[PDB]
């Protein structure tokens, strides 16, 4: 339980919104705009309630207490001044004293040139703190993180709560993942068991059908007793995948697309999980296992995506990820996405209107689903009780 911006009169305060404003930029150009949409409402509320805001962010992981031109916000305030109409300053000078006006927006410049922010001194947590009335956090993507605008800041503020879009994605991910509608799949894909062993753990024992992809898909494989051929896999995870398939229904492929190379010369092949021969990469799972899927996904109530099923940026390895797409699309279950290279296939495949919930936030939505705490949102919840 956390207080909500929403919740809150804000009318001539000053407040501080941490967003996750951290999008791609080139040549001083914003090129992508996603997190800054999503957390325009935010911005746009907090005007609408009378607040004089302060909006900071990350952008990148440039080294502290250097100014570095190519991590600068400034793209970010260009951007957002034609957004909202108005001269959105951008503030290089802060932490001594900032003045903004109820009914005024400035954005501050990137949090982590601020010696102090990526190991939460206290000093710098008191620093921001003392610029406003009211601390929210609404960047999600960076809540697994204990840092100077995410958390400490928390500590000290007057008020500190929760933005909309915090919360909401919070309440998403706790519909998907506290007591989902039955049955729930997941689709886990990854390089390497041993790197999501604890999202595969915690899934395990939330959903009932777990779908793997990827490297993770050939340890299950090879658990099995299936060859992989030239396919990376995990020996010394073989016990723990039988483990977890002995915990939660595993399906595995009955066919795969594979090719020897990637070379002019070389065919994409389907064959049976039992032809797969020693010098094969499993680059796709096969049109049989993408119709089974398929159907699985369609029958469910509730679906976490969470990886495609093959190198789909090939066609001939595409079909797979494109199949399952289409079918968590078409599903009338609500669907949750995360994971960069899940929205990539989203944006590909252009299903991104049918899916419930798209986070963008990658690493904060794996600690989530492995049941970690969100120290972001701890601290939130120790200001609400005391």
């Amino acid at each position: 339980t956390v207080l909500k911006m929403t919740d809150l009169d804000l009318q001539g305060k000053r407040v501080l919104i941490r967003e996750d404003l951290n999008v791609p930029v080139k040549d001083g150009v914003v090129t992508s705009d996603a997190r800054i949409l999503a957390s325009l409402p935010t911005i746009k509320l907090a005007l609408e309630k009378g607040a004089a805001v302060m909006v900071c962010s990350h952008l990148g992981r440039p080294t502290e207490g250097e100014f570095s031109a190519e991590n600068s916000l400034k793209p970010v305030a260009d951007y957002l001044s034609k957004a909202l109409g108005r001269e959105v300053p951008l503030v290089s000078d802060y932490l001594n004293g900032v003045d903004v006006k109820a009914g005024d927006i400035v954005l501050f410049e990137n949090v982590r040139f601020n010696k102090g922010e990526k190991k939460n001194a206290d000093e710098l947590a008191k620093q921001y703190a003392a610029l406003c009335d009211v601390f929210v956090m609404d960047a999600f993507g960076t809540a697994h993180r204990a840092e100077g605008s995410t958390h400490g800041v928390a500590k000290f503020a007057k008020v500190a709560a929760a933005g909309p879009l915090l919360a909401a994605e919070l309440d998403a991910l706790g519909k998907a993942l506290g007591a989902p509608a039955k049955p729930m799949a997941a689709i886990v894909a990854g390089s390497k068991v041993s790197t999501k062993l604890d999202v595969l753990n915690s899934l395990s024992q939330i959903c009932d059908l777990l779908i793997v992809g990827g490297g993770i898909a050939d340890t299950f494989l090879a658990a099995a007793g299936h060859p992989v051929g030239k396919s990376l896999y995990e020996p010394d995870l073989l016990d723990t995948a039988r483990a977890i398939a002995a915990k939660v229904n595993v399906p595995l492929p009955t066919d795969v697309v594979v090719a020897k190379e990637f070379a002019e010369s070389a065919e994409a092949t389907v064959k049976l999980i039992a032809d797969v021969a020693a010098d094969d990469m499993i680059l796709d799972i096969g049109p049989q296992t993408a119709e089974h899927f398929a159907q699985l996904l369609k029958t469910s109530k509730t679906i976490l995506w969470n990886g495609p099923v093959g190198v789909f940026e090939f066609d001939q390895f595409g079909n797979g990820t494109k199949v399952l797409a289409k079918a968590i699309a078409d599903s009338a279950a609500f669907s949750i996405a995360g994971g960069g290279d899940t929205l990539a296939a989203i944006d590909k495949y252009g299903v991104a209107d049918q899916i419930s919930q798209i986070s963008t936030g990658g690493g904060a939505f794996l600690e989530f689903v492995e049941g970690k705490v969100l120290p972001a949102v701890e601290v939130l919840e120790s200001r609400a009780k005391a």
